[PDB]
């Protein structure tokens, strides 16, 4: 669960909250009054709070290290005691009863319309109906109104036990479903979807989502949902792939992982499949090697970076190709920079790959180097990234039984997750053209279960929305 996360709450709501309500230990995480996030702990009867940055990239804790979701920051220091300082211990989460990141919370809202038109058996939604909600099921075919009466701070289904949250309500009838007198059983199977659009619906849904916005609760709502992809990353923490990470708590999932054939099976890149891709982070001078047997072996011809060698003074990815019409061996490997373009928010290299004493295994990598992304936040205008990913597709297009596409940027999450994404919804518009549905945050959350923290910010989230809006206008 995720639900020591409160998207609506102050510091000294926050403050008063642990005080009166938690213990030493008690903790909880939220949102700045923005784009950061507070960590606030109760630690000798005082709360502490912990300024957490994400510019797009990782979550940055200050005194800690950097993650890429919440819910893996807070996994680990609730395992590993001493790493957060004095050393501040997480030990209880402090609940919040708040509905509005539930995908199933619709306030004001009808709800007949679209479970009619969108729904299926066990389709279901709360909404507010004076101070008290009503859960609307759909069951087949018909739909179900069930009051929910919210009586001195707890609710109740007019019988039987008083919640003190409509989470701990609805969850209780997911695991205990009501039964009708003459026996339908109202199976609240699945939230109902309304965030899948039409294609040639952008406009009108990207209007709406920018009303008070409307695109901060659509993304904190995909962010409570990463609780469930808490997968294993054991093959990263592994003594011999330590270094063979940039970021020592950004993994790849065991269960995904790119393995390479003592301890010369690791990467830290992930396979995404939707044409696949392969999503990593920039080598490191140790790692190198592994990135060309890792594109050798994939039989990958495309190479996407997102991101410039340096930013802010920072290395993001060693120069791991050789500069223009030089020869270089990287272990077993042997690449040539044949020719590089310059365009202008791009530098296409032209690279040969092959394996030393082996002439006949050579084939074209194209590296396409996008160089004009910002240090912090997103492109102004996503047409520069548009015409790029243009390209990129029409490149692996040309290439018959090429490999997946390679993308990387610092961490391998954020700036790679966005350009994968967006890669994905206009790929959908290619091959179905503007008759076809798209669901933004479903495809995140796909691509998510593939890498952690695909997509870092709200920012990127409405870049994605920006692009897709974009492609369908120039159609
Ligand atoms: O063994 C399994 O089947 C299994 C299943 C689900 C999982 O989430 C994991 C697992 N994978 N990584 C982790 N980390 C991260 C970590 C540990 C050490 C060094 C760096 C990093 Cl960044 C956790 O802190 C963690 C904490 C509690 C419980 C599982 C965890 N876990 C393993
Ligand atoms: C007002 C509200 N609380 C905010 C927006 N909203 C929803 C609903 N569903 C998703 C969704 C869709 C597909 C996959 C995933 Cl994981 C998610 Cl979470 C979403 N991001 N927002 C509706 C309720």
């Amino acid at each position: 669960s995720r639900r020591w996360f409160h998207p609506n709450i102050t510091g000294v709501e926050a403050e008063n909250l642990l005080l009166t309500r938690g213990v030493d230990g008690s903790f909880l995480a939220r949102p700045s009054k923005p784009g950061d996030f507070t960590l606030s702990v109760r630690r000798n009867g005082a709360v502490t709070h912990i300024k957490i940055q994400n510019t797009g990239d990782y979550y940055d804790l200050y005194g800690g290290e950097k993650f890429a979701t919440l819910a893996e920051l807070v996994q680990y220091y609730m395992e590993h005691h001493g790493q957060l300082k004095d050393v501040i211990e997480l030990k209880y989460p402090l609940n919040c009863a708040d509905p509005t990141s539930e995908r199933w919370f619709h306030g004001h809202l009808e709800a007949e319309k679209l479970l009619t038109e969108k729904g299926k058996h066990g389709s279901f939604l709360v909404r507010e109906s004076p101070g008290d909600f009503v859960l609307s099921v759909r069951t087949g075919s018909k739909v179900t109104h069930v009051m929910i009466r919210c009586q001195e701070l707890k609710y109740d289904v007019g019988g039987g036990e008083r919640f003190d949250s409509l989470t701990d309500l609805v969850e209780h009838y997911k695991k205990n479903p009501m039964v009708e007198t003459l026996g339908t059983v109202l199976q609240l199977k699945q939230p109902l979807n309304t965030t899948r659009i039409n294609a040639a619906e952008i406009e009108s849904r990207v209007r709406e989502l920018s009303k008070l916005q409307g695109f901060w609760e659509e993304f904190e709502t995909l962010q409570q949902q990463e609780c469930k992809l808490l997968y294993s990353r054991k093959e990263g923490q592994r003594q011999e792939n330590k270094n063979k990470n940039r970021y020592k708590n950004i993994l790849p999932f065991d269960h995904t992982r790119v393995v390479l054939h003592p301890v010369s099976d690791y990467i830290n890149a992930n396979i995404i499949m939707p044409k696949s891709y392969i999503a990593t982070q920039g080598c490191l001078q140790n790692t190198v090697n592994d990135f060309w047997r890792m594109v050798f072996q994939e039989n990958s011809r495309v190479i996407v970076m997102t991101t410039k060698e340096v930013e802010r003074g920072k290395s993001k990815c060693v120069k791991y190709w050789p500069d223009e019409y030089a020869l270089k061996e990287y272990g077993v490997m042997r690449v040539r920079n044949v020719k590089e373009s310059a365009a202008h928010d791009y530098t296409l290299r032209e690279l040969k790959l092959s394996k030393v004493g082996q002439g006949n295994t050579e084939r074209t990598v194209w590296q396409y180097h996008f160089r004009t992304w910002p240090d912090h936040g997103v492109p102004s205008d996503p047409g520069g990234v548009l015409d790029f990913l243009e390209e990129v597709h029409h490149k692996q297009e040309s290439i018959m039984d090429a490999g997946p596409v390679v993308v990387h940027c610092s961490a391998g999450i954020g700036r790679t997750g966005t350009f994968i994404v967006i890669d994905i919804l206009i790929d959908i518009i290619r091959e179905k053209g503007v008759d076809c549905d798209i669901d933004v945050p479903k495809t995140i959350q796909m691509v998510r279960s593939q890498r952690s923290g695909m997509v870092q910010t709200e920012a990127q989230y409405r870049f994605i929305y920006m692009a897709v809006q974009h492609y369908i206008e120039t159609l």
